[PDB]
């Protein structure tokens, strides 16, 4: 990361280095590198900041998790490369189990990811190591879940997830929250709560909200998670990007 | 193995596979995978189809290439993984030479890219194997081109290209045509003709266009080229995206299977 701190693409470049090493540590899938670029472009368009529609979604999600009877947080190759410590934090803050859930499971991937998480907590409870259950509707390898993790969860957080799984989880009766910079992806459109923000900002922001809501009443929380409309939240994100586009055009370098 | 053709995201997933196989073959760099994703995001915004402003730029690019005296088509790692066959097809249909130009050049990636191309034509000549001419304004390892290729070219096609490189060629007096799904990238803004469409739809369509216009009159060809506005095209692309976002926001997208 040898670039002036004043570089406008400072952080973006920094995480791009992180995602590359992720694959270098053998935990980030190649498809994960591609998904990362999808994120980069939408983040650039959005403004690399947590927009209002996102703060809104995170509020409802934290409220929703606080009421969960068995909340679970899913971790994949990208999460492990970008926010390995922050995901352990969010999981402690919401008293939620941690499950390694990969679309493409392998003995190495799981081990490496569990190892990466154990670098910030060698004691934390990590599920999905030995997955016995299956998410209905998915190909055997892609629908693996842990008898004690997602399989029994009522509210689940699946960040940077493939649309088929999000949909399948909703179909099996799980309430699904996702973090996804692409508001037009199947997953973003299928989730009950869609947080359109970079996970590097969303995760510490939610750990914050969980503190700011730690002493909330089950009534206050029910009011929150009760007034949330994911549809209007998605439409606003789209409108935001549209307005962001109008201005990005009247700026930068032009040639004529 | 492959994606079930019935899967609605078939094409999207097919090409993700191809770019992945490309890196597996040593032609594509890891960062090429990330760049593929950036393209996909913009494709999500345009709606994953060829829009009229793109078709418009495509006809202009073909017209210009057919009128060119020393046309050259550049090939990089992402190009090699996604449209190796169509790249060769386009070059022949435009009677242009092919040159390998990479961001991270190594003897292995060049070879592997060369081999891939030859699998569709063991006969085609490939420039850029060991380029010796340096284009000023670029870092040492990023600006060497082939003396008999881009160095002497008048019209150059540089798809999925770095802005600095697109910008450098323009500065060397080359008429630059690019294919880039991001209408706001430096490359899209600096190129003379910007084709905002996915290269997997663009190259096949241009091949078809080169054959169709292979017999046009210089009068027609010069008219097409003469009356083409790249700025207007980029703005028309942006307007299409902005109206599409407007429409979708109004209709709503939550829980919709398709858009
Ligand atoms: N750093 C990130 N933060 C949040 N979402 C991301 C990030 N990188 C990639 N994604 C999302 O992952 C999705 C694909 O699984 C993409 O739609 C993209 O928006
Ligand atoms: N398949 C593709 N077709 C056209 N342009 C692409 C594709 N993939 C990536 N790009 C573009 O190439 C640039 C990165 O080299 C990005 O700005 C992106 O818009």
């Amino acid at each position: 990361v040898n670039i002036p701190k004043s570089h406008p693409r400072y952080w973006s470049l920094y995480y791009r280095e992180k995602i590359i090493e992720g694959m270098e540590k053998g935990m980030t899938a190649k498809a994960g590198l591609i998904a990362h670029g999808r994120g980069e472009a939408f983040d650039y368009l959005i403004g690399e900041r947590t927009i209002e529609p996102a703060e809104r979604a995170m509020r409802a999600a934290v409220a929703k998790f606080l009421l969960a009877e068995h909340p679970v947080i899913s971790v994949n190759g990208n999460v492990a490369a970008l926010v390995p410590k922050e995901t352990i934090e969010l999981a402690k803050a919401l008293n939620a189990k941690l499950e390694i859930n990969l679309f493409y499971r392998t003995e190495e991937r799981v081990r490496t990811i569990a190892e990466e998480l154990r670098k910030y907590d060698p004691e934390i409870e990590i599920l999905g190591i030995n997955p016995t259950k299956r998410i209905p509707g998915l190909e055997h390898e892609r629908g693996k879940v842990d008898e004690n993790g997602i399989w029994k969860a009522d509210v689940v957080l699946v960040p940077l997830e493939d649309g088929d799984r999000t949909e399948a989880l909703v179909r099996m009766g799980k309430f699904v929250v996702t973090v996804d910079l692409n508001p037009l992806s199947r997953s973003a459109r299928m989730a009950d709560i869609t947080i359109v923000d970079n996970i590097v900002r969303a995760y510490p922001r939610m750990v914050e909200l969980a503190r700011e809501m730690k002493d909330y009443s089950r009534e206050e929380l029910l009011k929150i998670v009760g007034e949330y409309d994911n549809g209007k939240t998605l439409s606003d994100v789209l409108l935001h990007i549209r307005d962001r586009l109008t201005r990005l055009a009247e700026e930068g370098i032009w040639r004529r």
